């Protein structure tokens, strides 16, 4: 049911933190689209920080979800899930244990995120942007940013600003 | 993992199993039918029935999976393998939940015999705290890792703690009660 919030987007993926807040990585916005989920562009509130990027719609979409907690990473050592969706239907949960912050140039683009290492040493692969990161703190789950990169373990997920 | 493995995970009993040849079935003892007359449409006193504890292997006369290629099926992993668990679940969804393989043990669960290996989820801090992890339901999944180019079969989920994230793989060799055929 957390799943169900990732739904695929342009090249990648997003996630709805909110009836009306979706997140997903800047790069795989799909760019000769006119409407997303069916409202035009221009009517949607789209912040770019980064490869973060944040679509505010101007009336609710998915109803049927609460608002979830959105933090800018997490504190250095937290093992956070990157929830990957594959387009065969998997749902592939890996752990990351995350690291430094930093604002970081990835192909002459600048990155503001977290770095992460996979503990798998079953990792991420084109068309996986955008998937959420998140933990649970206490009785909460946190959302922390989207997947932005990877080495061909370390992964980076891009933060809010 | 590629669908054509996961074609191979189909109900059964309670449970799950695994063909891992056209003609060789793995789950866990069980979850099996009980008192059933047939598997898969051949009569149980044609079937080899394999068990090792937990882990049961059902081997038929001729192939019925015929879409399948065999895979290797290996006694558990060495220490420290990375495998992937591959979970069906009823609702209709395929999770491969990445698991670092550990120690061969005997385990006493229960009251029964469980031989196989024990390993740890690599979904989250806490795969139960956070949904991430196996329930009930979930056995005779199998356990499957990649060596170079070979995917290998190392075994069948059978149990996990309530909490956190330590599961257990049945595996073909281990200790408990036993049946040859």
């Amino acid at each position: 049911s957390i799943w169900s919030r990732i739904v695929n987007f342009g090249s990648g993926w997003g996630f709805w933190v909110s009836p009306s807040l979706f997140i997903t990585s800047t790069h795989v916005i799909p760019q000769s689209a006119k409407e997303f989920f069916g409202v035009p562009i221009k009517q949607i509130q789209i912040h770019k920080s980064g490869e973060f990027c944040r679509l505010r719609f101007p009336k609710p979409i998915r109803t049927d979800v609460t608002g979830m907690i959105l933090e800018e990473g997490a504190p250095e050592g937290t093992v956070a899930t990157l929830l990957i969706k594959r387009p065969t239907g998997e749902l592939m949960p890996l752990a990351a244990r995350m690291g430094t912050h930093a604002t970081m140039k990835i192909q002459g683009r600048t990155v503001g995120g977290q770095m992460g290492m996979l503990l798998t040493g079953l990792g991420t692969t084109p068309g996986d942007c955008g998937c959420p990161y998140i933990y649970k703190r206490g009785n909460d789950y946190v959302v922390i940013g989207v997947h932005t990169a990877a080495a061909r373990n370390t992964v980076i997920c891009a933060t809010q600003g």
